């Protein structure tokens, strides 16, 4: 993928995210992109 996973943006990944955290995409499958 040219755009690479959401990690390229500099955000972090986690298995699950809570409302408090915001997700703009999915870092990976076993994790999600959240900040």
């Amino acid at each position: 993928n040219e755009p690479v996973s959401c990690i390229r943006n500099g955000g972090i990944c986690q298995y699950r995210c809570i409302g408090l955290r915001h997700k703009i995409g999915t870092c990976g499958s076993p994790f999600k992109c959240c900040k």
